[PDB]
Formats: C-alpha cells, sequence, structure tokens
C-alpha cells in the first residue's frame, strides 16, 4: 500500500509512485500509471507511456513509442524516430518532426508546426507535407504538397503545390514557386521596398517612385513597342513622306 | 527526516523528496518544495507548483494554474487553457497560447511567440494580440491589433493595427493589411523576384527587367496617359490641321 | 541494493532511482544515473548531467552547465545562460538563446533555430551569427553575420551579410539589407500584391496591372526621358524649324 520505491521487472529499473510499470533494461518510472517498457525509457508524469527505447514521455498522458521520441506537456504522442511532440494535444508521426503548440498533427517527413489546430474527436488541421513548416493557427497541407511554409492563419494548400510561401491572414496559394501575400478577397500591399536595379538582367521588386519617375528605363526599346515621335526628328523633317504631304500641306 | 516516500491527503497522491506536498487525487509531487493541489496534478523539479487539474509543473520555479498548462523549464508561468509555457521565465495568460523563449508574456487569446524578450521586474515585451505569432527579440503587439505577424527583431505594433506582417530587423509597420519589410531609415530590396504577369486584373509583383522593356503593356491606354505622336500618322499625315499649318509653311 | 531514496552529499539533496549523485544544495537526481551537482539544480531522467546552477536536465542524456539552463529531450546539451535546448541533440552555446528541433546548433548570441539540421560526428548546421533566428532545414549562418533571419530550406548565408532576410525552399541571399525570395535558378513569384502607392516618395510594390495601366505617372518627367510629341503642338505646330521645313515640303 502507499507509494512505495522498487525495482521493475528488468535489470536496473525503478517503479515511484503508485501503481508504477518498468519493463525496459535502466528503465524508470514514476508518477501514477506510468509505464516504461523499452531500454532506457524514462516516463514521468500522470498515466504515462514509454513504448519505444531511449525515449522520453513527461508530463500528462504523453506517449512515446520510436526509438527518440519526447512527449513533453498534455496528451502528446510522438510517433516517430528523432520526433519531438511538444505542447497540448501534438501528434507527431513523421520522420525527424517537432511539433509546439495546441491540437497539432503533423505527420510530414522532416516537418514542423507551430500553432494552434483543431482536435473535437480527430485532427482537422494537419501537416501532410515533407520539409514544410506551418506557424499560424489552423492551417493545412495536403499530402504531396511538400517544401512549403506558411505565415498566416487559415491557410490551406491544395494537392501538387510545391516551393511556395504564404504569408499573413487567410493567404490563399493557388500555384507552386510562388509567394502569396493574401487571397482573392483581400490583398496585402508591401511597404518600404527598397530602390531598385532597373537593367536587362536583374530582377527585383521595383517601387512606385522609380515607376512614377521612369529612371534607367530602355529609351530605345520602349520608343518601339510605343510608336513614339523623338523630338529632334520632327523638329529635323526626318523620315517624312513627301510625295503626299505636298498634297495636303500643299 | 532525509527524503522519503509517503502518500499526500488525497487518493492515490505521493510525495517524494523534501517538503513535498501533494493535495490533489491522483497527483504526485516530486523534488524539493514541490506543490501538487488539484486533480491529476505533477508537479516534478525544484518548488514547482501545479494549482491546476490535469496540469504539468516541470523544472525550476515554475507554475501551472488552468485545466491544461504545461510550464517547462525555469520560472515560467503558464495561466491559461490549453496554454504551454517553454523556455526561460515565459508567462502566457491567453487561452490556447504558447511560448517558447526566455523573459517573454504572452497576453493573446490563440497567440504565440518565440524569442527573447526583457524582464527587469515586469515583462516590458509582451503580446497582446490575439491569434497574433512572434519570432524575433524584443517586439511588442499592442491590444486590439489581432492577425499580426511578425519576423524580425525590435518591432513594435501599436493600436489598431490588424493584418499586417512585419519581416526583417527594425521593421515598423503603420497600416492594416500591408507587409512591411522595413523603416523609414532602412529599405530592403526584394531580390530574386519572379517574373510578372502584366495584365488588366492580374495583381502580381513586376520585376526591373519587365518595367526596363516594357513587355505586355497596354499600347493604347498607355498613348493617351502620355500624349505621343505614333509613327504611322506622322508618315500618312492624319489628325493634321490645315486652316494654320499651311500660315506657318507657307 | 534496488531503487532506493536517501540524502545526498548536500542539504536536502534528494537521490532517486539507481545509482544517482546529488551533490548542490536543495538538488535532486531522479532515475539512473542522474547527477546534480549544483545548488538547487534537478536532474531527471535516465543518465542526465544537471552541472550548473538552478539548471533542470530532464529526458535522457541531457547537459545542463550554465545559471539559466533548460535541456528537455533526448541528448541535448545547453550550455548557455539562460539558454533552453529542446528537442533531439539540440546544442546551444550562446546567450539567451533557445533552440527546438533536431540536431541544430545555436552558437549565436540572443540567436533562435526551429527545424532540423545534421550530426553525423559533429554539427554541420549551426547558427553563429547574433540575433538571427532560423526556420526550416539544413540552414546555416556564418559568424559575423546578424540580425539574419530564414524562413526557408537549404540555405545559406556567407560572412558579412546583415539584415536580410531569406523566404522559400533553396533560397539564397547574397548581400545585406535584402530580402531574397528564391536563387539565381528558381525565382518565385510574389502573387495577391495590394494596389500601391504611386507618387514621388512613396516606397511601395506596384502590381502588374499599375504598370499595364500606368495609372499615376508623371506626365511631364515621363515625357522627357522618352522623347514624346504631344498631339497638341503637332495640332498646333508649335516648335517648329522654319529655314528648312520649307526646303523638303516646298
Amino acid at each position: 500500500a502507499a507509494p512505495v520505491i522498487k525495482a521493475g521487472t528488468a535489470t536496473d529499473s525503478t517503479e515511484a509512485g503508485v501503481d508504477n510499470v518498468a519493463n525496459g533494461v535502466k528503465s524508470s518510472a514514476f508518477g501514477y500509471d506510468n509505464k516504461a517498457i523499452e531500454k532506457e525509457s524514462s516516463a514521468f508524469g500522470t498515466g504515462n507511456r514509454a513504448t519505444g527505447e531511449f525515449s522520453s514521455a513527461f508530463g500528462f498522458h504523453n506517449i512515446a513509442s520510436k526509438i527518440h521520441s519526447s512527449a513533453f506537456g498534455s496528451n502528446n504522442a510522438a510517433d516517430g524516430v528523432n520526433s519531438s511532440a511538444f505542447g497540448f494535444k501534438n501528434t507527431v508521426s513523421g520522420f525527424n518532426s517537432s511539433a509546439f503548440g495546441s491540437q497539432y498533427q503533423v505527420t510530414g517527413n522532416f516537418s514542423g508546426a507551430f500553432g494552434m489546430g483543431e482536435f473535437n474527436g480527430q485532427y482537422q488541421y494537419k501537416n501532410e507535407g515533407n520539409n514544410s513548416y506551418m506557424i499560424g493557427n489552423k492551417n493545412k497541407i495536403a499530402s504531396g504538397s511538400d517544401d512549403n511554409f506558411i505565415l498566416g492563419n487559415n491557410v490551406h494548400i491544395g494537392g501538387g503545390i510545391n516551393n511556395s510561401v504564404a504569408l499573413g491572414n487567410n493567404s490563399t496559394v493557388s500555384a507552386s514557386n510562388t509567394v502569396s501575400v493574401g487571397s482573392s478577397t483581400l490583398k496585402r500591399k508591401i511597404v518600404n521596398v527598397g530602390d531598385g536595379a532597373i537593367s536587362a538582367n536583374s530582377s527585383d521588386a521595383v517601387t512606385g517612385r522609380q515607376l512614377y519617375s521612369g529612371n534607367g528605363i530602355d529609351t530605345a526599346a520602349w520608343q518601339n513597342k510605343l510608336n513614339v515621335t523623338r523630338k529632334n526628328d520632327y523638329k529635323d523633317a526626318n523620315d517624312i513622306d513627301v510625295n503626299k504631304w505636298k498634297a495636303k500641306l500643299g
């Protein structure tokens, strides 16, 4: 009866608290209903499970099940090699993926998420992309869409969208190799942009002052796309028809 | 005397260490001066307090006080439902909000912060916005300004600024639905921008090469805003006054 | 024999588990081969070391060695004042710096990293910049380059690059006070940009529609950079040479 300290079912296995189970070699189970099943597995807290080697489950109802799993917080389940699940009810099912926040699931490989999702009975906002990171609330990435970075809320990415970045609240991305600043309804302005580098090859973002003034433009190409009349040949009568100009002008 | 294991004041309550207090049902208090007051509350470390149900306080002088609070690290106080405070002296006072770093306070709802702030005797850099996330050092968001994302240092947002994103060090935002890349003193250039989609409705970011060359421009609208003379009617004498042109030209 | 509870070598020092060492005042060592050497140092888990005052080492093979160090997870070594190392094999060697993820090292001051790196026998992706934050996989920042923010993967910053931000996968930055959206090989488009503010001083990002239409341009400056002929003086014969125009036109 009462809390007690005793050896588990394996060598160097420690059970501390009430109704604790330690089965792995060099494992430790501290708290109430804490299970340490694999070798060098530490499970500290209340109702925590450590079913993987070298796995750590700290907090409340945390689950670790792979070779290096860290489940710190409340109701987090880190099921992935070298994966970390931190916060409240964060599920990581990928490889070398991390997740910090509340009610977020990351099933992608080498992926990550930092924000708040939603969990009624299932995860409605999940990260299924590889090498993809999300920072925001209620953001979704479809499976097969990789190398996507989200900085915003209520951002959803469809299938087959690679190398895309979405910035701002309610951002929407619909193509690959693009950076989205907003949706079709709300469009954000880019303020305090540096001076451009107008040239034939330079690829910068021009400013309103440059377009207002037109410094550095091609004075020859622009004079052909729009048919303009330079002041010199007007003053000098160059490129003038003479057979019918003499008719109207007598 | 000495460290001892014993039952607390409730059923299935475990006190481990020296001067430990466990009052909640199914609670555990491990370490020195560790207090577990609510049901299924785990407080591990030195001088940690767990005053909320299902709350976990791990580390040094960590405080948890709500239904799902995670206070991991040093001097962190997570006071919020489903809120997580990780790092050194991080205070979370919002709902479903997370905070990782040092000396940062997040009072917003569904908000977050990842960086370094300042705490002399009070938090001088705090997040008071809803659905707002900060990544950087010494960043401030005023109350009432929501859906704001900061990626930079020394960035301050005033009141009534929504849907704004600030990028880069020393960035400044002064309007809603805008993305700031810098301040009035330093302006950053946007480099390696993709080719534009010049049209009547398309809203992209043009490049220096496009403005240099002018491909895809409206050859009719641009020829009216600037009064230009096309080469065809000059060659053909169209739209010519005849009553007074005959005077100067004889 | 077996797990036991006993006092350490200092006042209020608690050793729990098998082969645990507690030498600091008010320290606690819980688990297997857990060492708490400094005052108020807590080391919970398997093979964890707490060699700094007020330091917390939780998890598996975690090391804390400064005045406020948090090493939570697997194989994390937080060597820095007010520094936090969370995840799997994260090393923090800076001051007030945090690191969350797997196989990432942060040697910068007030710096941070959130992502996945690489550790064969040494850290190949490290953050050596001050006040710099990285979010992505396999990203590198050279020493001396400060105030740099990275949101992407496979992004490397050379020496002497300050106030630079890189967005997107495979982004490349080569200058200071610039924002990079891509590399010389892949260039990303900026989509859904708000309407510009064309003026003499305003510095915004223009859209394709504005350049297509040319609203708000300088009708006087643009008519001098490109020599154009306004329709009024053509209709009115102003600025016309008369001594030699009478020759070709008779």
